[PDB]
């Protein structure tokens, strides 16, 4: 149960999912090369994209300044074990990994893993920026949130480098709401600014500029979530846009101290939501609550100004009790204190689809709470540790759910590239080790089937590994020893 090594390994899943013309330059995995490079030359028309003929006609000079009739929506990361790039979870992974790097930068540095983190975060955010088509004044005209289609992509199984199937570009326009994805993306870029403002001021400024523009687009235009027919159909069904909107707003206030953003956050912030679910691609209310609480600690610790402003904004009585950290304390008491179902084996299980993804998100929140409350481990961090240790092998199957981490790790993740096979049903060993991938996890009875075609319990994804990265760093922060060394034989930048 070496958290330094866990942190190191955790990011390699991202190298395995890098997409586009920049993968041999950015990925540390020799078995990954440039893929879907035709994404970089997507034809600008109403069939290869989902923008109307009229929209393209009126906006051609901004969408295609050079006039070669093609746009570049290449880059970023494949979503899961598949090759589609879905906007909602793409932004969730980018912001959540960024969220962890922002909170525990000291640990990434102490373990020599900060450079790896920055390469991954730059790859996520540079993709978002290239996909944000703005006029010269900075106004967002269109945002490509998805490349590919589950309906088409899932019908194939092979290395991404050899794929040639149709990969449509889906764009958000002022003609139809896309508030959830636009906001989720703006949040990531605002976090990118926070992560690079001291280290690369110019790059940070660019990220912040794009973040503010995206948020303004979300703010100014009619509200709604991107619909299934406009790209994610049943793969990533979005519940709402208000949490992503508030998440972006909170981060933008942190980045700019422009009161307007805090006012927007307070206008839609559901104080009752955090304790309900946990941080995930379809609900970032808990993460939002954490940021608003840190904002309060930073700028309004000894007074009730922010609390009273929030009550006025969400029309609550002035005497209602509001403590920005309380919703998260409730969430954590629920997760660490017996509120959420725990398996006979001692694993806190929300539900079977990506239980590990939910568990590690709770771990992250637990570690962030302790950091901001004396920066010392409490029952929350201690609980988080018990959960990470379960996932690392302290369970009924003595099974490590992080592939490649140990001899007892799962070995057959549901992943096209790593498998090196032509069919998920083929039971042969994988040609490559998908180091650091956190699989769906065990079922409610601590059982697990380690097969390439077990798409529930062996599923892997950018959103699955997102909070997991931060949790490892957070655990190293409070529990790392001199005995916890990174693996010197792993590829490095
Ligand atoms: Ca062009
Ligand atoms: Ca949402
Ligand atoms: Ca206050
Ligand atoms: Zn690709």
């Amino acid at each position: 149960y070496n958290y330094a090594k866990a942190l190191q390994y955790s990011m390699f899943f991202y190298d395995a999912n890098m997409c586009g013309t920049g993968v041999d330059e950015n990925s540390l995995l020799s078995w990954r090369g440039d893929c879907h490079v035709y994404d970089a030359r997507l034809p600008l028309d109403s069939q290869n994209t989902n923008m109307s003929d009229g929209f393209i006609s009126s906006n051609r000079s901004v969408l295609d300044p050079d006039g070669d009739g093609k746009v570049d929506v290449s880059g970023g990361f494949h979503d899961a074990g598949d090759h589609v790039k879905f906007g909602l979870p793409e932004a969730y992974a980018a912001s959540t990994v960024g969220w962890g790097y922002y909170e525990f930068k000291d640990q990434f540095r102490a373990t020599g893993q900060a450079v790896h983190a920055e390469v991954i975060l730059r790859y996520f955010n540079d993709y978002f920026m290239r996909c944000t088509f703005r006029d010269a004044s900075g106004n967002v005209v269109a945002f490509c949130h998805q490349v590919g289609d589950g309906d088409i992509d899932h019908a194939f199984w092979g290395a991404p480098e050899n794929d040639t199937m149709f990969r449509r570009g889906w764009f958000i326009t002022k003609e139809k709401p896309g508030t959830d994805i636009i906001s989720a993306t703006a949040a990531s870029l605002a976090i990118n600014y926070m992560n690079f403002k001291d280290t690369d001021p110019q790059y940070a400024a660019k990220s912040l500029d794009y973040a503010k523009a995206l948020f303004d687009f979300a703010e100014k235009n009619p509200k709604g979530v991107v619909q299934g027919e406009d790209g994610p159909k049943g793969y990533y069904g979005s519940s709402k846009w208000q949490d992503d909107y508030c998440w972006a707003a909170a981060w933008l206030y942190l980045a700019t101290q422009n009161e307007h953003y805090l006012d927007e956050a307070f206008k839609y912030y559901d104080y009752y939501a955090p304790p309900g679910w946990i941080h995930c691609w379809n609900d970032v209310w808990s993460g939002t609550a954490c940021i608003l609480a840190e904002i309060n600690d930073l700028y309004d610790k000894d007074s009730q100004n922010f609390e009273d402003r929030y009550k006025r904004a969400s029309n609550k009585n002035q005497w209602e009790q509001i403590d920005f950290w309380k919703p998260i304390q409730d969430l954590l008491d629920k997760w660490s204190g017996g509120g959420i179902t725990v398996t006979p084996g001692g694993y806190v299980f929300l539900n079977q689809w990506g239980s590990a993804r939910y568990n590690t998100a709770a771990q992250l929140i637990a570690l962030v709470y302790d950091k901001h409350h004396g920066d010392t481990p409490s029952k929350y961090a201690n609980w988080a540790r018990s959960q990470m240790d379960y996932l690392l092998g302290k369970n009924p199957l003595n099974r490590c759910y992080v592939v490649g981490y140990s001899s007892n790790s799962v070995k057959y993740p549901h992943h096209r590239a790593a498998s090196g096979l032509k069919d998920a049903n083929d039971s042969s060993p994988h040609k490559y080790v998908l180091y650091g991938a956190l699989v769906g996890g065990p079922d409610a009875s601590d059982q697990h089937v380690d097969r390439t075609n077990d798409y529930i319990y062996n599923e892997v994804a950018i959103d699955y590994n997102a909070a997991f990265v931060g949790a490892c760093a957070g655990l190293y922060r409070f529990f790392g020893d001199s005995s916890m060394q990174i693996d010197p034989s792993m590829p490095s930048h």
